[PDB]
């Protein structure tokens, strides 16, 4: 009745399905985009349809049938989406939230580095929202804790070394480590927030901004083993997939070289937030 | 203590998820088989430890390491396998529980189609070479592949308007959720009755032909779908093609009739499986 209702657009994702259920927590009335199949593809479908038995509504609609879109985004209040990164598909709902024209809000698929420091189809994405006037909140400044938390920052895995563990640089440069659920609770938290609207808000549990090093020292207290560490120089490690993020977050500190407010800040703007630190997060792989 | 210790061997693919959490709601002390990660996996990843926290344990190993499977199931009483149907990576995990010595019983990777009317037969030979007590776990059409899109190919849903016949869709078929064949098998995989048994998954209401089934949904949606039936030879003239057609031609799950000693419902007349007027629900 008085719910904000949210479309959820990228529901099967891995930040989109969290967001999902982080909704429905939040007892906003929740549907996720039902996109037509492209393959046989049990693990998705089963999930879209376990969302209906939380609660949630599945609309169908397809990004190449402007009309669909326009027709789904007009059920709703707030659309939300967490595409691959894909992003650019974002271009075609854009329009369908502009003719529709009841949208009171739009987040984009962001959820990582803010493209708008980094100097992109982020940015060419938040251009149209805001050229369309379509108020909007932009979620970013973290670290998946599952890509850069349980692995300690290793990349080709996402679980806790044996041995041996790479430092970059010297491992003294601040990173943002957070737990994806925490990342779609701010979510469902913020979009209906007036004091979010057309902001961008930053998630940056403060207990949670920690070096690499840092984080390697939480493990080795949990498991009482020290790992054999050896550093990377920038240059060496600039001698394919996602080798530049690393860089822009373990050597430049893109994540932490800019304060934030806050009033732009997810853990003081809701602090009952509990948010999982990383020597909690790490438990699980012991 | 008295738990059956169990290991899983596929825990992470479509039955064997479910074959975990059946596992662990019985009360066995379950176990689930770690591979080294073949990529940046993420789903597969915290489905995997997801598990300890409803009381699993992992056990790392892998199929090139002869010894590390050794290892593993040296740490359990008894082996279930749900490859991707690769089944013949179980010749592996045959050798090496035979090695091991201490198995009481193993399950290997079945679920469906009798292939004894093939790479699973091979296993089963395998198995029974060595001197391995075992139980077939077979006879049922996965609900997610053949119910919900009213057996369509190349769709998992219901379709909106039109649906094809296989003949006139009055061959019978098992249609069954597969939770309740995990169930089924986390029940089984101890119990006296079916050592070295094949067990047949026929939940005597869930025997219905194609257009039985079809019929089940038009009544929930009150809408007649358009029909079109396919004959043998216009189905004779893309993957699955065989097993449709043993299926919804020749009859293959339902043309022997079972009995109450070998058939999963009737052994275990608690499991109040999902009839199909309720796996249909959820799609309206
Ligand atoms: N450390 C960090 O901060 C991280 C940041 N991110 C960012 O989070 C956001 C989501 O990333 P992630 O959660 O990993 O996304 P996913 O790879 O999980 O995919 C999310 C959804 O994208 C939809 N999708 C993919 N291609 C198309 C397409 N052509 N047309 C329509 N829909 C499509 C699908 O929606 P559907 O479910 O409907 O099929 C898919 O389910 C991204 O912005 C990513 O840049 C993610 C990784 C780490
Ligand atoms: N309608 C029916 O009756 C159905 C019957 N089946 C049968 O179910 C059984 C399982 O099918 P399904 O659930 O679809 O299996 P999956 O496709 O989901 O994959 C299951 C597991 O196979 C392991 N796997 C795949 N390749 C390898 C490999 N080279 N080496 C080691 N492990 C590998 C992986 O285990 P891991 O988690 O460790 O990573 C994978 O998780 C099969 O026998 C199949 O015939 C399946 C579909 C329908
Ligand atoms: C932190 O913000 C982001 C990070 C990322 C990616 O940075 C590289 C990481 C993460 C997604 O997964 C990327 C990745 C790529 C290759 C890897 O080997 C890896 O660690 C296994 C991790 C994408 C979008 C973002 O907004
Ligand atoms: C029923 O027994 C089995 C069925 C199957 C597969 O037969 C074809 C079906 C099912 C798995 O999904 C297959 C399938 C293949 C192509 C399709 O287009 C399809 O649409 C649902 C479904 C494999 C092993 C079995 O033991």
């Amino acid at each position: 009745g008085e719910k904000t209702r949210v479309l959820v657009v990228g529901g099967t994702g891995t930040m989109g399905r969290r967001i999902v259920r982080a909704c429905l927590a939040e007892g906003h009335e929740t549907y996720v985009l039902q996109q037509p199949e492209t393959r046989v593809d049990i693990e998705k479908v089963q999930l879209l349809y376990s969302y209906k038995r939380l609660g949630a509504r599945l609309i169908e609609a397809s990004f190449s049938d402007h009309q669909s879109l326009v027709s789904a985004v007009k059920q709703v209040d707030i659309v939300v989406a967490a595409m691959s990164g894909s992003i650019l598909v974002q271009l075609k709902l854009v329009e369908a939230i502009k003719e529709a024209g009841n949208i009171k809000r739009f987040l984009p698929s962001e959820f990582g580095m803010d493209p708008s420091r980094m100097g992109d189809q982020k940015l060419e994405v938040r251009n149209a929202i805001e050229a369309a006037g379509i108020p909007h909140t932009y979620v970013v400044g973290a670290c998946f804790a599952a890509y850069f938390a349980g692995n300690l920052s290793q990349m080709g895995t996402l679980i806790p070394p044996k041995k041996k563990v790479n430092i970059y640089g010297d491992g003294n440069v601040k990173v943002v480590y957070v737990d994806e659920d925490d990342i779609a609770e701010y979510t469902a938290k913020t979009l209906d927030d007036p004091r979010t609207i057309n902001k961008t808000v930053y998630v940056r549990p403060t207990e949670n901004v920690l070096t690499q090093m840092e984080l390697v020292q939480i493990w080795e207290k949990l498991t009482g083993k020290e790992l054999e560490k050896t550093n990377i120089s920038a240059n060496d490690f600039l001698a394919q997939a996602g080798l530049g993020h690393f860089y822009h977050i373990f050597y430049e500190g893109c994540l932490t070289d800019h304060e934030v407010g806050d009033d732009e800040e997810a853990s003081k703007l809701y602090p009952d937030v509990k948010y999982t630190r990383m020597d909690e997060y790490l438990k699980i792989f012991l």
